[PDB]
This record gives C-alpha cells, structure tokens and sequence, in this order.
C-alpha cells in the first residue's frame, strides 16, 4: 500500500496508521 498524510479522511481502500502533522496542523495518514 501507499502511506502518506491528507488534509482530511482518506478512501474506504486506504488505512489510517496514525495522525500526520504538517503546516502545524495534524494530518491523516491513511494506507493503500
């Protein structure tokens, strides 16, 4: 799969492994 960190939730195919933070602002980090 692919990680990497979103402003916001992710797709149904993706999997969060943990909260990103970028810009000081936490990020999604979600997996496909």
């Amino acid at each position: 799969a692919t990680c990497y960190c979103r402003t916001g939730r992710c797709a149904t195919r993706e999997s969060l492994s943990g909260v990103c933070e970028i810009s000081g602002r936490l990020y999604r980090l979600c997996c496909r």
